[PDB]
Order: C-alpha cells, then sequence, then structure tokens
C-alpha cells in the first residue's frame, strides 16, 4: 500500500569541520532537531527491528566515508530514503544553511525519487531472466543467527554469532523479505524468514564474487568507548532458478535498493547498488 | 572402529608423456587395473555416494594441477587416502615401475600415515580453543542442494542448482559430517546432515577469507564432450562458539583432512589442508 521516498542531497560544509562518527550522524541530528524533516522524527526515534530509513554516510565523489579533516566548501553527497505518507513532501526543507553542534552546512536537495511498492513488482517481471549483482557500497552488517532455526532460538540465545562478513543468499534475500515484510505491515515473520532464507541459499547458484570483510567505527560510546565493528564490503552476483523464490527475493530486493539491507541501516550502513546482466 | 591410511607416493615417469584430464587418472587405471593395491578395485568401482577413498592430482613441486607436457625423468608428488582392512598392508607394491596407456612410470612410496578414527578424538580435544583454517589445494565441488531440507528435496528435484562456488560453513561441515557417517557405517544421516549444516552457519563466525571459484576440466567424455565445471579455491578461516557443534564438526574435519571434502574425491577434487591458530 504505501510508497517510498528517495531524496538525494548535496552537502556542502560552511567551514572546515571535522566529520563526527560515523558521517550519516550530521543529519540523524538534524532529524531528531527537526530542522530538516521533523515528521521523520518518531520514525527515527522507533527502535523497531526492520524500520524504514537510510540515513546513508557522506559521500565525497563516488565513494562513502569511513575510519580526516574536510575543506571549507567541498561538494558533497548523501541519500536519505524512509516512508510515510506523501504529506510530509509538503515540508521537507528544498534549500538551506543548518547549524549543528558539528558545525554550519548547507543542505540543497539535488533529486527527489517517490515510488509506490506494487509498482516494483511490476519492475521485477522484467528480470526475471537477468542475473543479479548485488553490490554493497557501505559497510553492511548482516547477523547470522537471523537464519537459525526460529524455535531453536531459545537454547542458544547466549551466545553471540556476530556479522558474517561472509554472507549467503539466503542471509540476504531474509533480511530484504525482513524489511520488505516490516514495511507493508506484516508482523510474525521469522518462521517463514528463516525458511526462505534455507530455501534460498539452497538452490541458488552463486555466479561470481568479490567480498572482503571491513572493520569501521559506529561512534563513540558515552563512557567513552570507540565501538568498531566486522562487516562485509563489495558485490556478489548470482542467480536462482526456480521462478517463484526469484520473483520473491526480486520483490524484496528492490527494495532493499532503496530501504538498504541488514542493520543498522539508521546510519547509512548497508548502503546497496542493485544491478542486472542477460545470458 | 575402522582407520585410515594416508600414502604418499613420489611418482616418476619414465619418458616424456602427456598428463591425461585429470591427473588423477594415471593412478586410478592402477587401482582399476589392480596393478597397485588390488584390493581397492572394489571400493573404486562402489558408486556410493561418500565412499572413503582419494586419489589426489598429481602434484609438481608445491602445487597441484589442473588445465602440458611433462619431462622425462621430473619428482612427481600424489596422495591416496582410504579406509579398510590392515591386510591390504601386505600387498601395496612399496616400489615398482608400472605401464600404462598413458605411458611408464616409476612410483616410490615416500610416506605411510594409518591412524583410527576414535584416535582422532584425542586431537580433537585439543583444538577447542584455535581458530579454524579449512584451505582448498584442489578444486572443490560443493553442491548448496544437500543443504536443502530433506523433505521438500522431491519438490525441488527438477532444478539443478550446480555448486556454490560460494561455500558457507555449514555446506563443509555437512558434507565432512556425510563422509564421517558413511565411513563409521551410520545410515540415514541427510536429516541430521542438514539440520546440522544450518545450525552451523547459522551460529558460526567467518574470521577471515580467501575464495575464488575456477574451471577445471573433469575428463573428456566417450562421445568426445571435454566436461568442465565451476568449483571454488582458496581458504576459509572461521570459528564456532558452541563447545558441542565445535567438538563434532573438528571431528569430521579431521576425517576430511583426510578422506577429502564434497565430490568427487575419487579423482583428486576437494584435498584440503587444515590449519589452526590461537586467540
Amino acid at each position: 500500500m504505501p510508497l517510498i521516498f528517495k531524496i538525494g542531497y548535496n552537502v556542502i560544509p560552511l567551514q572546515d569541520v571535522i566529520l563526527p562518527t560515523p558521517s550519516s550522524k550530521v543529519l540523524k541530528y538534524l532529524i531528531q532537531s527537526g530542522k530538516l524533516i521533523p515528521s521523520l522524527k518518531d520514525l527515527i526515534t522507533s527502535r523497531d527491528k526492520y524500520k524504514p530509513i537510510f540515513i546513508s554516510h557522506l559521500g565525497f565523489n563516488q565513494r562513502r566515508i569511513f575510519q580526516k579533516t574536510i575543506t571549507k566548501g567541498s561538494r558533497l553527497s548523501s541519500i536519505i530514503a524512509f516512508s510515510t505518507q506523501a504529506n510530509v513532501l509538503s515540508e521537507v526543507a528544498d534549500e538551506g544553511i543548518f547549524e549543528t553542534v558539528y558545525g554550519k552546512f548547507h543542505i540543497m536537495i539535488e533529486s527527489i525519487e517517490i515510488v509506490e511498492v506494487e509498482k516494483l513488482k511490476e519492475e521485477v517481471e522484467k528480470h526475471m531472466n537477468d542475473n543479479i549483482r548485488v553490490r554493497f557500497v557501505s559497510p553492511t552488517l548482516l547477523s547470522s543467527k537471523v537464519l537459525l532455526p526460529p524455535s531453536l532460538s531459545e537454547r542458544y540465545k547466549k551466545i553471540h554469532a556476530g556479522y558474517s562478513t561472509l554472507p549467503s543468499v539466503g542471509l540476504i534475500v531474509a533480511y530484504a523479505y525482513n524489511v520488505y515484510c516490516n514495511l507493508i505491515g506484516k508482523k510474525e515473520v521469522e518462521v517463514r524468514a528463516f525458511k526462505f532464507g534455507i530455501l534460498s541459499n539452497a538452490l541458488s547458484r552463486i555466479i561470481g564474487y568479490d567480498l572482503h570483510p571491513v572493520t569501521v567505527a559506529i561512534g563513540e560510546d558515552s563512557k567513552g568507548n570507540l565501538r568498531k565493528a566486522r562487516g562485509v564490503m563489495g558485490w556478489i552476483e548470482f542467480d536462482i532458478p526456480d521462478e517463484r523464490l526469484k520473483r520473491r527475493a526480486l520483490n524484496y530486493l528492490l527494495t532493499s535498493s532503496y530501504l538498504g539491507i541488514g542493520r543498522s541501516r539508521g546510519i547509512g550502513f548497508g548502503e546497496i547498488r542493485l544491478e542486472f546482466r542477460k545470458i
């Protein structure tokens, strides 16, 4: 039923400012401050799993930024994506100068993309004979345990498996099914998510790949701990031969091409590009 | 109950000979011909899944050989591993000159290693606090479908998922559990194999890795088709935090460090080295 908004911002600093950790935080502030799109405040605060927001890392030139001072007026890029009602579009700032605790910046909207989720399925249909390339252009954090049998999840709820620096196709499409579900309002999925993921990496073929684990700062604590974490970057190209599972997976992946993948996407992690090639 | 034999051969050609496809075939001939270890004939012919043999590819210097002429008397290496009764040890050739349809070669035994499977568990115990590095030194072929839900295996028995050029830890330990099972005589495992594999990659952490897909010839047909295939080479290092699943997996991996991994190991594919490091 609802729709997705993908807003492309050009950010420019107004002095020499030292970027915080990670970059995305600067705009996060502006949302919690309500200086830009106050409506989203609630949806930022929401600790609900698989929430539909994405405040990307700040991108210089072509690539994002991960663990250091920035020139006076360098041309930066960013992307915020989310989903509520078209009403919010009445109050998005379009232009402006905002101060933060970091500094002051000139925000100018470069692009706007709005689409309905059901309109995506149409796009899903024309790729049922293309190979699927998923490209992480941001540090992506995928837990392995989301693929643990739902039942048994109590027993092993003691030990932390961390983040699969080497992710299976099933894990990613499970996550995309999670965000797709929490989007269209579909409670209790983890069993279906599970079963679908197992089903997926069980009968899907990796065509080619380049991945590599990455260590990134996700922000200092209050008490002083500079939190670091392990994730995975690079691209992975594969295919699924079963028509059903393909159509479903494409329909979830398209969603992730906006809202991102895994967690925590509320801070720029999991940003992906989705590419296609023929046979 | 039984035990494993790992025989290290030094092979030398007696003229200039053109190696066949793959290399391992040359010794395979000698087993079917019974020229070397006739007893193994039966166990070569056996198309039983997860049979306990391994006729490695011929290794020049340090590394195996995959898709071309060889000098008169170059010093080659090979390893044949398997499991039957100590009786066979009475008739292993030790030394000799054998002719083939390929040519004639001088075989000299360089090393002998015999161990009992229960003796392995002792070795398993002293690593419960080491990281596990699995190194494929041969093209390894792992099907993804071995991780499909046993029940549902009928429905999707139509489409071929091929070989996971990107393997999950679960897939490999599932395979090792398969060979370990068919070894000690333990019928009907695929459900336990399944459940164990899912359980494994669900709560295991990849520490580091380097993998890359490889295309290798597995032999021309009769009708003339030079069969090629996709597999995976490189190393992958990981760990499992649950004590139980670790002890089990180590106990299966040790077995695979002899009998090899996946299929088809009857021709040198799946040869691995198992390494350990502290924390």
